[PDB]
C-alpha cells in the first residue's frame, strides 16, 4: 500500500500517493488538479469526487462513473490511469480519486479546419462511438467541450459535468418514447456542421427555438415518422414548430465537400430509427482515406444491470470500494 501525503488547495484537503507531485488546480471542471506522475514522467489529471456518498444518487452516480471509466479501453475514449482512496478499510472510506491524461485543449480551443482535418476528427468520434455504442452505452451529452484534442489532432470522447441543447437530438427535447444510441449521431452531425461552416448550426436560445431551427432545415416529420407518435397533441406540436420558412441542405453547407453534406443529411435525420449508426457512418465514402474496418474495434461485454437497481448508501459505497480495489492499472 503506497505512502500518501496531505495538502490543502482552493479550500479542499487533497490526499494522494507520493508518486503524484506538484499538484496545481486547473479550471469550473469540479475538484481537478494537474499532477506530475513520477512513475511515467507524464503530466496527469487528478479528480477528487465531491462528497461521492452524500445521498443515494451521489453514491450511485459515483459507482456508475467508476464502472464506465474502468470499462473504456479505446484510442478515441478517455481511459482510467489510476483510481485510489487514502482510506485503510471499508469503514474509513469517504473520498474517491480518479487519474486521467491531461487534455491540453477541446474541439473549441483547437478551432477554418481543412476538409482533411474535419474527415480525421469526425472519423475518430465515430470510431469512439462505435466502441461505446457496442457496450449499449449512450453519451447523451456529446459537444465540443467534451472532446479533448492534443498537439497531433488526436481526439478522446469524455464527459465533464459543466450549451447541450445545441447538439441535443429533437426526440429528447420533444420527449418522444424511442431513445436509441443514435441521439449521439445527431450530436456528431451538429458538431461536424460547426467544423465545416465555422458556425453553430442550431444556435437555440431555449429548447422551443432550438426545435424551430432544426425543423426549418430537416423539414416537418414525414408520414413514416408520424405513424410512430401516439398522442394527437405531440403530432400537432411538431407541426406547429415546422411553420418557419423551409431551409435546404445544399445552401447551408455550400463550399463543403459533397461527401460531407451527403454524410450530414444521413446524421441530421428526425427519425432516429432511420438515422445512420456510428458503424455505418465509418463506412461512408467521406472517410475513404482513414476507414480501416480491421481497426475499428467493438467494446467488451459491459455489465449495465446495476443501472436498474435501487440500493442503500452502504451498498453503492461497498460496490465502489470493490471496484477501486480490483482496478489493475493499464500497461503503458
Ligand atoms: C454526476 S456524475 O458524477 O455521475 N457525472 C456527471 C456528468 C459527468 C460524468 N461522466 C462520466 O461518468 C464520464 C464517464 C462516461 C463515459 C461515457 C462515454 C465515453 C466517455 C465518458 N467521466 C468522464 O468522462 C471523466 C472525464 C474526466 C475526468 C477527470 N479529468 C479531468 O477532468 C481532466 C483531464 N484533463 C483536464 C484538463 C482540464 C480540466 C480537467 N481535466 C473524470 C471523468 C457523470
Amino acid at each position: 500500500r503506497p505512502t500518501f501525503y496531505r495538502q490543502e488547495l482552493n479550500k479542499t484537503i487533497w490526499e494522494v500517493p507520493e508518486r503524484y507531485q506538484n499538484l496545481s488546480p486547473v479550471g469550473a471542471y469540479g475538484s481537478v488538479c494537474a499532477a506530475f506522475d513520477t512513475k511515467t514522467g507524464h503530466r496527469v489529471a487528478v479528480k477528487k469526487l465531491s462528497r461521492p456518498f452524500q445521498s443515494i444518487i451521489h453514491a450511485k452516480r459515483t459507482y456508475r462513473e467508476l464502472r464506465l471509466l474502468k470499462h473504456m479501453k479505446h484510442e478515441n475514449v478517455i481511459g482510467l490511469l489510476d483510481v485510489f482512496t487514502p482510506a485503510r478499510s471499508l469503514e474509513e472510506f469517504n473520498d474517491v480519486y480518479l487519474v486521467t491524461h491531461l487534455m491540453g485543449a477541446d474541439l473549441n480551443n483547437i478551432v477554418k479546419l481543412t476538409d482533411d482535418h474535419v474527415q480525421f476528427l469526425i472519423y475518430q468520434i465515430l470510431r469512439g462511438l462505435k466502441y461505446i455504442h457496442s457496450a449499449d452505452i449512450i453519451h447523451r451529452d456529446l459537444k465540443p467541450s467534451n472532446l479533448a484534442v492534443n498537439e497531433d489532432c488526436e481526439l478522446k470522447i469524455l464527459d465533464f459535468g459543466l450549451a447541450t441543447r445545441w447538439y441535443r437530438a429533437p426526440e429528447i427535447m420533444l420527449n418522444w418514447m424511442h431513445y436509441n444510441q443514435t441521439v449521439d449521431i445527431w450530436s456528431v452531425g451538429c458538431i461536424m456542421a460547426e467544423l465545416l461552416t465555422g458556425r453553430t448550426l442550431f444556435p437555440g436560445t431555449d429548447h422551443i427555438d432550438q426545435l424551430k431551427l432544426i425543423l426549418r432545415l430537416v423539414g416537418t416529420p414525414g408520414a413514416e415518422l408520424l405513424k410512430k407518435i401516439s398522442s394527437e397533441s405531440a403530432r400537432n406540436y411538431i407541426q406547429s414548430l415546422a411553420q418557419m420558412p423551409k431551409m435546404n441542405f445544399a445552401n447551408v453547407f455550400i463550399g463543403a465537400n459533397p461527401l460531407a453534406v451527403d454524410l450530414l443529411e444521413k446524421m441530421l435525420v428526425l427519425d432516429s430509427d432511420k438515422r445512420i449508426t456510428a458503424a455505418q457512418a465509418l463506412a461512408h465514402a467521406y472517410f475513404a482515406q482513414y476507414h480501416d474496418p480491421d481497426d475499428e474495434p467493438v467494446a467488451d461485454p459491459y455489465d449495465q444491470s446495476f443501472e436498474s437497481r435501487d440500493l442503500l448508501i452502504d451498498e453503492w459505497k461497498s460496490l465502489t470500494y470493490d471496484e477501486v480495489i480490483s482496478f489493475v492499472p493499464p500497461p503503458l
